[PDB]
């Protein structure tokens, strides 16, 4: 019965049968239970439970009163409750949600999965240290957010009560709301606040009603159906969690900037650094570390000739595009006829030399033969075979040894990843059926729904990639309850920060297992570089003061104009002195013998050319614009002058060499899928834009209805457009929308129809899964190479003294502060007056208790000894700080009111420093932070290279996108009042949003849209430069951040 191993196979068969019965559940067609199919399915489910209820009985009898066995017991008893409770209508359906755990029983039946899970469960205990750091971040930023922005997002511009009452009119809405309704609220700034958005910024009517919305008072709803707000600690953690995932975090920032103050970007910048970067990547560091701790044909010319035949054919395939000329189409087919014939000619020649048996011996020769038959078949059969022509690129593997070796390594990586992938599908399946139970037909239908298994799996996969996952969150919270946020928190936490970091650990472990004399002296002077470095910094200020809105006749323009001439002269003289002392190129140690010296030479050369053009009252405007773009690279001269920056830059370039082959393979995949996408989707990404298009079906009807026929910004018209779309897909920002266009594509001059071709999910999901694999091997390649480099390199006083030295006092304080932590979270918006008194009295008790601790500490150790410890200094600071805050509060109560409420608010917010005491107790957490401290010297320079990259692109963006405008005639999708390149200050802030990858694709869309005909000073070739600006910034910015993750990872390993 149980001894026979085939019994487990019988059990496994039933488990899979129980996975299918769960997958055929229809959310809102089975609840009625009135259909015949449901009736048989329920009987099927009952039969399955009988087996497992029986099987548990035999196992208990044979073995009597294994963690997995406990889980099996829990499923049976929970299911029995549901089955036995039948007949009671009180939350019967709600009890039916427990069956989603049944697929977990498959973990124990598969030995490979069980071992992997057991290893995973053994690493969780070491993640508590990271979990504590999460509590500090969420708790600290959860109160500061609540104390500041409690109830401010309810603000709306209301009509005056006297105005409406006296005039006896009520046709108007009570408060201003755009025609979109509550979906785009207009949050004003109260009179006592200094928010950016005021009730006087209301656009006029388009006699004027909008001018009478001039009262900003609290409304009755927060943004997103009440989902986003800081009214209490519960709602503040939902906002903070969304910021940590970097999805829609700018939207939350703009809400509080519009309501409280523009200087709230400091709060979010620290959160994105402390929590979103370090805290979330320390999870990867800890997991990865812990896992590791547990005759003519053979001629070279003939081979080269065949190589170029394949390569040229591949290039010819990617020259197609929309509205292709007829002659070009004919030429391509003729080219295909020639190339396939040439391959056929090689097919015959090799067969004769080696014979039919000899040819089959070579494995690659087999693949070549399979290609010739289809190529000839296509001609003889004269369109599905056309898409198969892309397999010809695989022939190049024969002649590329570096890539052939690399592909073997990647292919071998699938053996280790196979077990993890099976565990991931189970994780996605369980959460997919759970979502249908909770959000079944509740999203009244949105594309991101749980109405069926197919679209429940796609929505769960989409959430894991963190793309519009907050849009689904708001639907879930509004539809069922605000506590539905736990579904997304658990899905995103167990999935991204636990399971994905386990995949990284698997891969990392697998791979791991007379005048000239004067000049010669001056440049060699110790302070020469420092003197020059001062001038470079002053030249950076001049670059950062440039902006479009400078009046040419103002004194600022002439000041900037003159400063350029001086700096050009200064850097020419510095170059001139150096060349004299070293010689241009003739000498062995000549000036241009080093790349860094050469880099300067180009910069000085361009400056001189700029002067000449400026000297020339001629048609040289186009040239002037280009020189202005190259003049933003001047800050690059800082690297050579700073020894620390020079070393880190040289290290980043070296790190690229080990992963050079992966990048080449990744670049080849982009082209293969880019050409594939063009064939499928070229000419099908057009749509009719109008208020009502339910009757439009073709282009002609769109024109007849007097609407506009417009093309998507990201399309597959040609290989140029396809590569830009694939990069946006790979970046996982805006990748869902591009997928929707592919699904809805119908044909040329045809209106897209929703979910027209669901089979296109394979094209988009496959690209994301494969690319994410390549990008993961790049991270592992850098980690492995770095590790290789590291390896090769009085009686009344005595009683008090006993108490203070004893651990009892420390544990007593830790309890008091814990209570204060709970008390500090009791506050909320519009709390009852009784609570204010109760919380105030609690403050009195804590203040005196802390005061007694200081008094006892002083006597036990003494004034000089007590001040020695840093912890005691921290305690003194807060107690002094706490007394000051309470004193001001009492004066505020008193009749005298000279204290500005701003001071009282700041003191209340700064009272949270009491939590820092627990930092002393958490010995484990402090050690984890100490790992980051030891990595600061390596991480500090990487931060200097991050700010240097920001400066060059921030100044370059202002020159390019400085004058772009947003208006109702030319609406923008990514830019707004908060996101602009108007000045260097705004460009710097916008690039921070882009680096985090939050709606950075919408910003590029704004630069690709054609400028108005009437508008002037529009760059004709801006749409060509925008992809280069955003692609290079994204790749360079992400590489630097990855190397910061590796730097901390190395120190964690070498420390243990
Ligand atoms: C240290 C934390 C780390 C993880 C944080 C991740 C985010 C957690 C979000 C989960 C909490 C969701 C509840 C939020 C909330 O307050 O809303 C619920 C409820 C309003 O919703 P109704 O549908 O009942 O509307 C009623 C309308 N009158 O809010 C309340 O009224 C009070 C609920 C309790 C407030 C929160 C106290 C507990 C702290 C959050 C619980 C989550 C813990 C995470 C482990
Ligand atoms: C592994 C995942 C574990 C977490 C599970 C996540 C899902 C939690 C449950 C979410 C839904 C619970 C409420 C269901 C529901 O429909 O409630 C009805 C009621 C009113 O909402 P109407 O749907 O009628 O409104 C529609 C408007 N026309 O919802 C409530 O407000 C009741 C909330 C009760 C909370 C029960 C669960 C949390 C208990 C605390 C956990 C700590
Ligand atoms: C790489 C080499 C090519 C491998 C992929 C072969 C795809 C063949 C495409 C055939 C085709 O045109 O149909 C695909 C089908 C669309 O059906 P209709 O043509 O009836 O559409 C209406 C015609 N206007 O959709 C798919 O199945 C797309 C699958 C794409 C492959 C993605 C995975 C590649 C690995
Ligand atoms: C100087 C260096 C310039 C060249 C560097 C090329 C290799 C680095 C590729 C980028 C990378 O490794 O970054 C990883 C990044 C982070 O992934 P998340 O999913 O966490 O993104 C969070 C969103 N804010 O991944 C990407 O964003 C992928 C970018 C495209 C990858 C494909 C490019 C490979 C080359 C072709
Ligand atoms: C990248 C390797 C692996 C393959 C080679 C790819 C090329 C064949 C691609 C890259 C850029 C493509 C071009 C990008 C943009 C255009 C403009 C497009 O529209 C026009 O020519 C505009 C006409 C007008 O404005 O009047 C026609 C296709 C064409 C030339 C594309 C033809 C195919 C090109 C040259
Ligand atoms: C180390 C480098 C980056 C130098 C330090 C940076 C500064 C040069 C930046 C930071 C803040 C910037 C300022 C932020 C805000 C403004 C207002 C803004 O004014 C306008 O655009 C016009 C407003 C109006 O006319 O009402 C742009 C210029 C200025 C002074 C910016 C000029 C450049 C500043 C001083
Ligand atoms: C460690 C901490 C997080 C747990 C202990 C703190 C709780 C006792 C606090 C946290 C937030 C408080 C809530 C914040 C806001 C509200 C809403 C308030 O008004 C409403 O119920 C209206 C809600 C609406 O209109 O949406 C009633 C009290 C209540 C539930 C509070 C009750 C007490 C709560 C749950
Ligand atoms: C291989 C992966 C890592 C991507 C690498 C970057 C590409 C996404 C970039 C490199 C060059 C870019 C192209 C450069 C120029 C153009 C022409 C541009 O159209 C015009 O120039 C017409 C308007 C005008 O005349 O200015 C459309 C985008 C496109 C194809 C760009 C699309 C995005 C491309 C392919
Ligand atoms: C990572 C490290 C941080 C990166 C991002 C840092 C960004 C810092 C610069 C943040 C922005 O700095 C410039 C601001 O002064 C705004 O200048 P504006 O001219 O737009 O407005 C001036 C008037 N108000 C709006 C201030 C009242
Ligand atoms: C660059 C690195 C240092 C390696 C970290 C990058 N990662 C961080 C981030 C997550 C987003 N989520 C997914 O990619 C995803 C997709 C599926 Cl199907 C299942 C699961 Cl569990 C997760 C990525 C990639
Ligand atoms: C036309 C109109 O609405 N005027 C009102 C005025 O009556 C009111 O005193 C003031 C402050 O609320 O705001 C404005
Ligand atoms: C439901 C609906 O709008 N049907 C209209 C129909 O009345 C009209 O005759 C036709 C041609 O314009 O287009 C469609
Ligand atoms: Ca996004």
């Amino acid at each position: 019965l149980v001894c026979n191993p085939w019994f487990e196979h019988v059990s496994m068969l039933v488990i899979m049968l129980n996975c299918v019965t769960l997958g055929m559940f229809r959310p809102c067609e089975d609840v009625e239970c009135g259909s015949e199919r449901c009736n048989i399915l329920e009987a099927f489910d009952a039969f399955i439970f009988a087996f497992f209820a029986v099987e548990m009985v035999i196992k208990m009898v044979a073995l009597g009163l294994d963690t997995w066995n406990r889980l099996d017991f829990f499923i049976v008893v929970a299911g029995m409750m549901e089955y036995s409770l039948d007949g009671h209508n009180v939350s019967l359906s709600a009890i039916r949600t427990v069956r989603v755990l049944r697929p977990l029983r498959a973990i124990n039946r598969v030995p490979s999965m069980r071992i992997l899970v057991t290893l995973l469960l053994d690493t969780l205990p070491m993640l508590g240290n990271v979990l504590l750091l999460c509590f500090f971040v969420f708790f600290i930023f959860g109160i500061v957010g609540v104390q500041l922005w409690a109830g401010l997002l309810r603000n709306r511009c209301f009509l005056d009560s006297a105005f409406v009452r006296n005039n006896n009119l009520t046709f108007l809405r009570p408060y201003y709301q755009t025609e979109e309704g509550e979906e785009n609220p207009f949050i004003c700034s109260s009179r006592r606040d200094n928010g950016m958005q005021k009730c006087s910024h209301i656009p006029g009517r388009r006699i004027n009603w909008n001018q009478y919305y001039n009262v900003c008072r609290s409304g009755d709803s927060n943004p997103h159906n009440g989902a986003i707000n800081f009214d209490n600690i519960g709602y503040a953690w939902i906002a903070i969690f969304q910021v940590i995932t970097l999805e829609g975090w700018v939207d939350i920032m703009y809400y509080v900037m519009d309501a409280h103050s523009f200087y709230n970007f400091i709060y979010f910048i620290l959160l994105i650094i402390v929590g979103s970067f370090f805290m979330i990547n320390l999870c990867l560091v800890v997991i990865a570390t812990q896992f590791s701790e547990t005759r003519i044909v053979d001629s070279k010319y003939f081979s080269r000739g065949i190589m170029m035949a394949i390569l040229v054919n591949t290039l010819s395939m990617g020259v197609e595009y929309h509205e292709q000329p007829e002659e070009l189409t004919n030429a391509l087919e003729i080219s295909n006829i020639v190339f396939t014939s040439m391959f056929a000619l090689e097919m015959l020649l090799k067969l004769l030399a080696c014979g039919p048996l000899g040819y089959i011996r070579n494995p690659y020769n087999i693949f070549d033969g399979i290609i010739v038959v289809i190529s000839v078949w296509e001609i003889v059969g004269q369109s599905v075979l056309r898409t198969f022509r892309l397999l010809r690129v695989l022939k190049l593997v024969r002649f590329l040894p570096a890539l052939r070796r690399q592909l073997v390594v990647l292919v071998k990586t699938m053996d280790n990843v196979a077990t993890f992938c099976t565990l991931l599908m189970l994780f996605i399946f369980i959460f997919s059926i759970l979502g249908m139970h909770l959000f079944g037909c509740k999203f009244s239908p949105d594309r991101k729904n749980f109405d069926s298994l197919l679209w429940a799996i796609v929505t769960v996969f989409q959430i894991l990639t963190q793309e519009d996952w907050n849009v689904v969150l708001y639907n879930g919270m509004a539809s069922t309850s605000s506590w539905a946020a736990l579904y997304f928190v658990a899905l995103m936490t167990f999935g991204n920060y636990v399971l994905f970091n386990l995949l990284v650990a698997i891969l990392v472990e697998g791979f791991q297992a007379r005048f000239r004399v004067s000049c010669q002296k001056v440049i060699t002077h110790k302070m020469f570089d420092h003197v020059v470095l001062v001038f470079i910094f002053l030249n950076c200020v001049t670059i950062a003061l440039e902006r479009p809105d400078i009046d040419p006749g103002s004194t600022e323009r002439v000041f900037l104009s003159v400063s350029n001439y001086i700096f050009t002269a200064i850097f020419v003289a510095e170059m001139m002195v150096k060349v004299v002392a070293l010689g241009l190129l003739s000498g062995e140690h000549a000036y241009l013998q080093s790349s860094w010296n050469l880099l300067d030479g180009l910069l000085v050369l361009v400056s001189l050319v700029d002067i000449v053009v400026a000297m020339a009252g001629a048609k040289i405007l186009g040239v002037l614009r280009v020189l202005r773009l190259l003049r933003t690279l001047r800050p690059l001269r800082v690297i050579s002058r700073a020894p620390g920056l020079k070393l880190v830059v040289e290290t980043l370039i070296s790190s690229l060499r080990p992963i050079g082959n992966i990048v080449l393979i990744c670049c080849a995949f982009f082209i293969i899928f880019g050409i594939l996408g063009v064939q499928l989707f070229k000419g099908k990404f057009y749509y009719c834009e109008g208020p009502d298009t339910r009757n439009i079906s073709t282009k002609a009807q769109c024109r007849a209805a007097h609407y506009r026929w417009v093309r998507r910004k990201y399309n597959f018209d040609n290989l140029g457009q396809a590569l830009m779309s694939l990069f946006v897909l790979s970046s996982k920002d805006g990748w869902v929308n591009i997928m929707y266009d592919g699904l809805d594509a119908v044909g040329v001059d045809q209106q897209p129809v929703q979910n027209h071709n669901p089979w296109m999910l394979l094209y988009f999901i496959s690209f994301l899964l494969i690319v994410s694999f390549f990008v993961l091997n790049m991270f592992v390649g850098v980690v492995v190479e770095n590790f290789h480099k590291c390896r090769q390199h009085s009686p009344t006083r005595r009683s008090i003294h006993s108490l203070c030295t004893s651990h009892y006092l420390d544990l007593f304080i830790t309890f008091i502060i814990c209570v204060n932590v709970i008390t500090m979270s009791m506050e909320h918006y519009n709390q009852p007056k009784s609570l204010d008194e109760a919380l105030k009295y609690c403050n009195y008790v804590f203040t005196i208790v802390f005061v007694f601790e200081a008094a006892l500490k002083l006597v036990a150790f003494g004034f000089r000894r007590f001040f020695k410890d840093r912890w005691n200094q921290l305690d003194l600071a807060i107690v002094l700080l706490s007394l000051m805050g309470i004193t001001l509060e009492e004066i505020e109560m008193s009749a005298a009111l000279p204290i500005n409420p701003t001071i009282i608010r700041i003191m209340r917010v700064l009272r949270i420093a009491r939590v820092l005491k627990l930092l002393k107790m958490a010995t484990g957490m402090r050690a984890l932070l100490d790992t980051v401290v030891q990595a600061l010297p390596q991480v500090g320079n990487l931060g200097l290279l991050f700010m240097l990259l920001f400066f060059i692109y921030a100044a370059l963006g202002v020159e390019l996108f400085g004058r772009l405008e947003c208006s109702e005639d030319n609406p923008c999708e990514g830019l707004s009042r908060h996101a602009t390149f108007s000045n260097f200050g705004m460009a710097f802030l916008t690039l921070f949003r882009v680096s985090t990858g939050d709606n950075w694709n919408g910003i590029m869309k704004d630069t690709l849209r054609e400028c108005s005909r009437e508008d002037k000073h529009c760059l004709s070739y801006l749409p060509a430069l925008s992809p280069v600006y955003f692609v290079t910034f994204v790749l360079v910015a992400q590489f630097v951040l990855v190397n910061v993750v590796v730097a901390v990872l190395m120190k964690h390993l070498e420390e243990s």
